[PDB]
């Protein structure tokens, strides 16, 4: 029979920060084919490295390509392309673990998206149909990250990302545009002012800023040059505080003196859900992800208390894709929003279980990327796939975001009148 596969091949390469990862192909009898690479960024499903320091510092992934041909292959060569629940259970059982330790979520998801990308080639159909069925039209309002706090800055802001959302645009190419426009218009202030326009790791600046202020006041600023509004008919902002980042465990607090310098401003669970608001009152913010810590449960609760119906509120690292961790948001009213990231959970099937759990909940999945990316663009079909109506995948500059933009506008053309793109409509959790 033609649907079978019949080989299963990884190989090292490079993720976009220049360490390595994997892909697998997958080939059919019939000689359909598929190509699955894997991204890469404590809940979270498990990614092997070779540990190996002599090799690109022990980042080899070896270890992830050799389960794959003499493991996973064997046990894999030989199911109908198209069982693609079937398979994902398969390398699961056979993994054994419950964070997939053993083969390593790289090796594993790696095939799964391969023998996805595959079914949808031996059928002869889009990825987004194969994975979502016919009831497909929905382009996501994305997230755009252009500016960069954190780790990644120097400046002294502690929130990891401040992105945008052209929400009040009629279609995603123009959305995509209205987005580009601005960051061009953000490039040019940051000039003017002698501040860096090299780009991180997600393709947004790391500017020196005064501070967080600065920081929101100037991609408004950005907005308004280009020539949009800042509001629900226009753009708006958001933030992933990753504040898992600086929370310090023992004192259990959110420890801002990290990141913005001393004489910053340490604050507990309260206090942070405050900040918050503030910023939420002052400013267009839209969405906040990882608001508090991944172990802050009562912060969360209160946080998403307050701020749960005005701001969609995004569990990142606070549930890895993960359903275990996501019921419990929803029985604790924990957060609005989801952040899925495939790898964070190493299946595309317990992704979707993922998307789907958190619809019937009234949360919002937002399909993310991770800061390792590749020329793949599976991401943008899954947002399709699902009608999910958002997307974090990154800032307006390097292919590792922008495959997945123009990923995308290849399914708006595809989708002819069909498509639809719901801009501020999206949130259904709000």
């Amino acid at each position: 029979h033609m649907s079978i596969i019949t080989d299963v091949y990884a190989r090292e390469v490079l993720d976009s920060r220049g360490n390595p990862t994997l892909e697998v192909e997958v080939y059919t009898e019939s000689g359909a084919f598929g190509r699955g690479m894997v991204p890469s960024g404590e809940h979270e499903a498990v990614e092997l490295r070779d540990g190996d320091k002599s090799r690109y510092l022990g980042l080899g992934t070896q270890k992830a390509v050799d389960n794959v041909n003499n493991i996973i292959a064997k046990a894999i060569i030989g199911y109908d392309v198209r069982d693609q629940q079937a398979i994902d259970r398969a390398m699961i059982a056979l993994d054994g673990t419950p964070n997939k330790g053993k083969l390593g979520a790289n090796a594993i998801l790696g095939v799964s998206i391969a023998v996805a990308r595959a079914a949808a080639d031996y059928l002869e159909v889009p990825l987004y149909t194969y994975l979502g069925g016919f009831n497909t039209k929905v382009l996501p309002t994305p997230m755009m990250n252009i500016i960069n706090g954190g780790s990644h800055s120097d400046a002294p802001i502690a929130f990891q990302e401040f992105m945008i959302m052209p929400v009040g645009a009629p279609t995603f190419k123009e959305g995509l545009r209205w987005g580009a426009e601005v960051f061009h218009a953000l490039k040019k202030i940051l000039k003017e002012r002698g501040l860096v326009t090299a780009v991180g790791d997600e393709g947004g600046f790391a500017p020196k800023f005064e501070g967080t202020e600065d920081g929101v006041e100037t991609i408004l600023k950005a907005i308004e040059a280009a020539g949009y509004e800042a509001g629900e008919n226009g753009i708006m902002i958001g933030f992933d505080c990753a504040s898992s980042e600086f929370y310090d465990k023992e004192r259990k607090v959110y420890d801002y003196t990290k990141f913005e310098g001393e004489g910053a401003a340490v604050r507990t669970s309260a206090e942070q859900v405050d900040y918050l608001e503030e910023l939420v009152n002052k400013y267009p913010i839209i969405t906040i992800e990882d608001g508090m810590d991944e172990n802050d449960w009562d912060g969360w609760k209160v946080l998403t208390e307050r701020l749960g119906k005005r701001v969609q509120l995004v569990g990142d690292d606070f549930f890895v894709t993960n359903t275990e961790y996501l019921a419990r948001g929803i029985k604790e009213n924990a957060a609005n929003s989801i952040l899925i990231k495939v790898n964070q959970i190493g299946t595309l099937t317990e992704t979707f279980e993922a998307i789907e759990m958190a619809k019937e909940a009234g949360y919002t999945a937002v399909v993310s990327h991770r800061s390792g990316e590749t020329e793949d663009s599976t991401i943008a079909d899954i947002a399709v796939a699902t009608n999910a109506g958002q997307i974090k995948t990154g800032s307006l500059s390097r292919t590792d975001r922008i495959a997945k933009y123009n990923q995308l506008l290849r399914i708006e053309d595809q989708l002819g009148e069909v498509a639809q793109y719901k801009g501020i409509k999206s949130f259904y959790n709000l």
